[PDB]
Formats: C-alpha cells, structure tokens, sequence
RNA sequence: UUGGAGUAGGCCAGCUCAGACCGAACUCAUUUCCUGCCUUUUACCGGAUGUGACCGUGAGUUGGCCUGAAAUACUCCCUAAUCUUUGGAAACUCUCUGGAUAUCCCAGAUU
C-alpha cells in the first residue's frame, strides 16, 4: 500500500492513462479501472499497436505499426514487462 | 464452489416379507411310535417323530392422526517465492538436413 499497490490505486482514482509493453513485443494505451494482489488489469479506451513485418511474395518487407482500439479489457499480472503512468 | 432432486418428529392402522439369530424369552395342542402308570375313557408319566396354535418381534411399504415448522434450513448427487495456472517471453536471423532442386517458400533441428 505504499508501492506498486500506490500507484496503481492512483492510477484508478486519477483515471489517467498508461502506456504498457508487454512480452508479446506489443504496446498498449490505455486507462486504469481496477487492479489486484496479483496487479491484474481492468482496461478501457485501450489502443493497442505492434510491429508487423508483412512478408510479401517471399521478401522482407518494411514494418507497419499495426494497430487496433479495444473498448473493454482485462490483462494478466504475469504478461507484464513494463507499465508507465502517463 | 453448484445445479438437480428432496422435507420434520411423535403416534395409530393396514398390507407384504422375515427366523439359518424373526424372541439373549418361552407355553399349549396334536400325528405316528416307544416306555410307564393303569378295570374303561378323560385327565396323565417321559422319550422319539413330525404337525398345528398361541404370547411376542423386526424390516419394508401405504394411509391417517397429533404437535410443530415454512420462500428459513437441512439431505443427497456433484464439484503471484522455485515443483505444476501467476511463466525466458515474444520475435526471427544464422547454420545443418529433407522435399522442391536455378531460387523464393516451408518443415525439422540448433544458437
């Protein structure tokens, strides 16, 4: 209650946003609802973007940052690598 | 952790089974014989042998009675410190093998 638990209890009083990575090489933006023991996460207005490299006809193309908008979510304490509180 | 199926206790009455221990208890009668006592019978003696009755018992089941209780409850069926669900991930190169075999791709294996 005076570490990890403090921010993420700020993070749900506050409503602001966080920036995740996450150890499928993704990236997410996002806003804080909830969260646990465990810091699992209640997520909403979640803006989710990762690296794609498309291979087209055999040849390495260039990467795209594709993205996608979630309206509701919830994550997984053990998924984590790093969160930020923007 | 649940849904599904359940509903008390006491008492009374009926029905069906139960002895190899229904019964940690114990009587009576009687068949066919043997013994005894006997003038005839009944009422008897006491052994065998089967056969009935009577005083009782248990389990299941069905109906009723009495007192409650009442969306309560019980009853069944069923259900993040290492070592397992709280992570070394994710991504993909290089090399090797096979198919294709000029390559791309892909599979397996390794860093």
């Amino acid at each position: 209650a005076n570490g990890p638990l403090s921010l993420l209890q700020t993070a749900v009083r506050s409503h602001t946003q966080v920036l995740i990575s996450v150890r499928s090489g993704r990236k997410l933006l996002a806003r804080v609802k909830a969260f646990d023991r465990h810091c699992n996460m209640i997520l909403e207005n979640v803006k989710e973007m990762w690296t794609e490299t498309p291979v087209t006809n055999g040849k390495k193309g260039r990467p795209v940052n594709k993205d996608r908008f979630i309206s509701k979510m919830f994550l997984r304490g053990d998924s984590v690598v790093i969160v930020l509180l923007s």
